[PDB]
């Protein structure tokens, strides 16, 4: 009755969804459940910014499972406004309903509290009827060394600069996990991997959403030593118009956009890997030895279809 | 060519500004400038709140002589919005007595990160003012923390206690039973950047009609500040903030009273003094119809109401003219 999933971004939040709609969990609980979910949420996409701290993978989990996104534009607050937003580019340098869950935060990381602690307070709030771990209460910041244009050299970027400002316009070299190193795992997080009954990857970016996580001190060994089948789900969605485009972040470490490269990229437990079973949409296909691969439908359509892609991956791990 | 001017929050920027039509300065700017503005910003109602430094008094004259101030608030941003200060309400924090505007938000993080930092209070206004334009130079009366506390009997328990200005203003709209103000931090704090030149190098020095005990007087509780206005070669021109028979926007009457000075031009006068003495008045104007007696200084009836930048022009004329300056 415990499921643990790593995630990050807006497909991980959406991906928890589903999880929770097949086991009744948070909005879609009619009594009171016989599961429990847990998401180690990636902080590689965290920073500090105008004098707060802004957790954006945290924050888009929170709000999405706490009911708090708008359903038009799929990001952010309803009845949002940016007139903060609007005055610090009158400054020349963050939705304002945003803004407040970042300054209840940066009150409370100043005063003492882990980012774990800072989570669970702002979770009795948006009520996600789901434990919303960080990968870790230690900073660990996803950067991009770029060619800098203005005088040549390596630098490492912010992969949130990187994205808006730099991605396709200078050359890119590779991603550097700034912190990671001296990270620890966060509070639960071993455990929430150990005592699991199935450990599931979202179909995140896989470089930049659940890789990050994986950058962090005891995390990967966890996941290497752990009982729980480790089942993951591939990001790639062939079949879209003009057959769609490679992934900007796959590229930077020149691995193809095929269900079989992203597989490789974990690679197999059996190995030196991380996946007992990696489930591609269906016509994909992937052969990795050590690793049951199965097409099924992989689009996060609605909690309903991700109800039954959730449901696939216990099929394929063989756990009740 | 060179005034400078000791001012609080609203009332201190509305006659900033009847000084800047009078000398064709910011927003009243018809050609080449003649003249030199300073203004020496009252800092005794700072506070940290929500983990962001708020400066009332610098960011009041900031956006009213930027034009950016709301007309019927006096403080804070026009055409604000609330939904940041709506958003710490749904997660039930604290202060909630507190606003917060989504405008006014933006200073306040950009001061607080500046700030932090370390860069001193004086840098972040000068930065800050590059987009506002004011016209003026706001010195903050010091880059160091000096705040108004209240002494009140708290209503919750029957129990003295401190609180800040802000608590005592903003929440309790000082109608706390109130015993007295203490300016925690004033002894150990340093006059600002150019606040003792600019009291020094100046023509003529006024003192805004502001509130004499919770604005003028604590950049008077600044050690280096008080000494300049009485080693200056510059005359001192105060204004008595009390027009007689006529309430006033705000709580000055309030705070004449913890004090125990009544509310009259002359006592305020009195309560400045005459530099002869021991005081900081060589003139002191008051509300036309009002007598005032102050051995030492010299006392002018004339009109006191800023009901626009032209009618305060006419104001500080009045002052350059008590003064015998030009
Ligand atoms: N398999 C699968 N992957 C998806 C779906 N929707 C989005 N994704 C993947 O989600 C990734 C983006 O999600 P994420 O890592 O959470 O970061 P985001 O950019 O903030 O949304 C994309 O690279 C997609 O490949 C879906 O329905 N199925
Ligand atoms: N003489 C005079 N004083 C005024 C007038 N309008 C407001 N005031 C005074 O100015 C004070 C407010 O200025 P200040 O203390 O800087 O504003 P605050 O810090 O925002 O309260 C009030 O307490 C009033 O007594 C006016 O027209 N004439
Ligand atoms: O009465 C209020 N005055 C508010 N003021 C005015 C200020 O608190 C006091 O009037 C001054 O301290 C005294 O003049 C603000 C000033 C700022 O720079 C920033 C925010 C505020 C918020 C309030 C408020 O919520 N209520
Ligand atoms: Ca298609
Ligand atoms: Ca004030
Ligand atoms: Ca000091
Ligand atoms: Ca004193």
């Amino acid at each position: 009755m415990k499921i643990t999933v790593l995630v990050g971004g807006v497909g991980g939040a959406r991906f928890l969804l589903g999880v929770q709609n097949l086991l009744g969990l948070g909005s879609f609980a009619d009594g009171p459940s016989k599961h429990e979910l847990t998401a180690v949420v990636n902080i590689g996409d965290d920073a500090w910014m105008h004098g707060v701290r802004i957790c954006p993978d945290l924050d888009t989990c929170m709000y999405t499972l706490g009911g708090g996104i708008d359903p038009d534009r799929g990001w952010g607050h309803r009845n949002e406004t940016w007139n903060a937003k609007e005055e610090l580019a009158a400054y020349g340098v963050l939705g304002d309903r945003d803004l407040a869950t970042h300054l209840v935060r940066s009150q409370m990381l100043r005063a003492g509290y882990p980012l774990s602690q800072v989570t669970e307070a702002l979770c009795k709030r948006w009520q996600p009827g789901a434990r919303l771990l960080p990968a870790s209460d230690e900073r660990s910041e996803t950067h991009v060394v770029i060619t800098d244009p203005t005088d040549g050299e390596r630098r490492a970027i912010h992969f949130q600069e990187w994205w808006v400002r730099y991605r396709a316009k200078v050359p890119t070299h590779s991603f550097a996990y700034v912190g990671a190193d001296q990270a620890t795992a966060g509070p639960g997080v071993v455990e929430a991997i150990g005592d699991a009954d199935i450990v599931l990857l979202a179909p995140s970016n896989p470089v930049v959403s659940i890789g990050p996580i994986l950058q962090i001190p005891g995390i990967r060994g966890a996941l290497r030593s752990t009982s729980a089948p480790v089942i993951g789900y591939s990001p790639i969605i062939a079949g879209k118009p003009l057959r769609g485009m490679a992934d900007e972040c796959l590229k930077v470490i020149g691995v193809e956009s095929t269900s079989q490269a992203v597989g490789e990229f974990f690679g197999a437990r059996a190995g030196t890997g991380l996946l007992d079973g990696w489930l591609v949409h269906e016509g994909d296909h992937a052969q990795i030895e050590g690793v049951k691969v199965k097409a099924v439908p992989l689009l996060m359509t609605d909690p309903e279809a991700t109800a039954a892609m959730v449901r696939a991956g216990l099929d394929l791990a063989g756990v009740s």
